[PDB]
DNA sequence: TTGGATGGTAGCG
DNA sequence: TAACGCTACCATCCAAC
């Protein structure tokens, strides 16, 4: 088995240094405004620049510009990234049938039969990178290893506009060296929850009773991480099929006045059937995010599929049905499409 | 006894 | 002050039997 992981490097912001050359080598940062006051949402990313100066996805941008008001601050223009994204994913089809798009920058290729060795493989991964800079002027990282998640770690080692080969015996020093929390599918939660049964290192899921890290962490991610640690992981490279699509926004006042709160989410629902074009869902979703950032969703599944004029309605009464069983105020409003037919 | 629907959690792009 | 889009999984729970 031999795989081969593509991860575009600082995407967002890159893309708008090759749509604007005077923007290279200073601090850019990609902004996701939510338009409730002045610099008020988050970041979406930074160039690297911009990184040694703690700003990274998701802060405020109003903090960002705390550690950092000298930087290029610019509003996310997602459109654009995916017309960007989606030629050099067709690029990257020209070297292997059997590729799995993982995101908007993502990609996995199986090259098991395309290349003998990880020579090769380092080659093919070389020749990658060069058409991508040729054709679209981005730089990429590269990683190549026996299984998806191992070569996604190779990419981590070699971020930005980097190569990495983890070879079988490289494989078996990160299993006994490596900081569980940097494994895919480790965040704080479940890394804290491992601290606590003296897990630090994807070894030490071997010698722990599969029943008490099953308790803590569930079935999935206790097979999940035996099955690396055991370097057994062998998860087939797939076609992603889109199970959902929704759109959520950030309403200007908090609200519980449902003549209100209607026009933000019809607006929604009129984005989300427009994306879906000739796919048809049969469930429906509303979610809403209270005052004090809880989250709320209330939800129905039909044994048919819903029409755009049978989804405003359904919306409508799941929001009353939010606005009946939770008493506090509203900021945001979504709504998300799913069941495909 | 069991299995889709339900709403929530975790991770992450 | 704290975007927004998506997958996978988890507990729980009610109607089929
Ligand atoms: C992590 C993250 C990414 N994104 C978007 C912007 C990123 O450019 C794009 C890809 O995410 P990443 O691959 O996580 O980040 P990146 O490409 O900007 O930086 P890196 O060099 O470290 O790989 O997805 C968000 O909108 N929000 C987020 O929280
Ligand atoms: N980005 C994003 C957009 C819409 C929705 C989410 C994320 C979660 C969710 C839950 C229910 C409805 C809509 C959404
Ligand atoms: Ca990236
Ligand atoms: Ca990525
Ligand atoms: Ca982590």
């Amino acid at each position: 088995g031999i795989v081969l992981f593509v991860d575009f490097d600082y995407f967002y912001a890159q893309v708008e240094e090759v749509l604007n050359p005077s923007l290279k080598g200073k601090p850019v940062v990609v902004c996701v405004f939510s338009g409730r006051f002045e610099d008020s949402g988050a970041v979406a990313t930074a160039n690297y620049e911009a990184r040694k100066f703690g700003v990274k996805a998701g802060i405020p941008i109003v903090e960002a510009k705390k550690i950092l008001p000298n930087a290029v601050y610019l509003p996310m223009r997602k459109e654009v990234y995916q017309q960007v994204s989606s030629r050099i994913m067709n690029l990257l089809r020209e070297y292997s049938e059997k590729i799995e798009i993982a995101s908007i920058d993502e990609a996995y290729l199986d090259i098991s039969d395309k290349v003998r060795d990880y020579r090769e493989a380092y080659n093919l991964g070389l020749e990658i990178k060069n058409k991508i800079l040729e054709k679209e002027k981005i730089t990429v990282t590269v990683g190549i290893s026996k299984n998806k998640v191992f070569a996604k770690i190779a990419a981590d080692m070699a971020k930005p506009n980097g190569i990495k080969v983890i070879d079988d015996e490289e494989v078996k020093r990160l299993i006994r060296e490596l900081d569980i929390a940097d494994v895919p599918g480790i965040g704080n939660i479940t890394a804290e929850k491992l601290k606590k049964l003296g897990i630090n290192k994807l070894v030490d899921t071997l010698s722990i009773e599969f029943d008490k890290l099953k308790g803590m962490i569930g079935e999935a991610k206790a097979k999940y991480l035996i099955s690396l640690a055991r370097d057994e992981y062998n998860e087939p490279i797939r076609t992603r099929v889109r199970k959902s699509i929704g759109r959520i926004v950030t309403m200007k006042r908090n609200s519980r006045n449902l003549e209100e709160i209607k026009p933000y989410l019809f607006r929604a629902i009129e984005e989300s059937y427009y994306k879906l074009d000739k796919r048809i869902p049969k469930a429906i979703h509303v979610v809403a995010v209270t005052e004090d950032l809880d989250i709320v969703s209330r939800g129905r599944t039909f044994p048919h599929g819903i029409s755009k004029e049978t989804a405003y309605s359904e919306s409508v009464k799941l929001l009353q049905k939010i606005l009946e069983e939770d008493e506090r105020k509203i900021r945001r409003i979504g709504v998300r499409f799913s069941k495909f037919i």
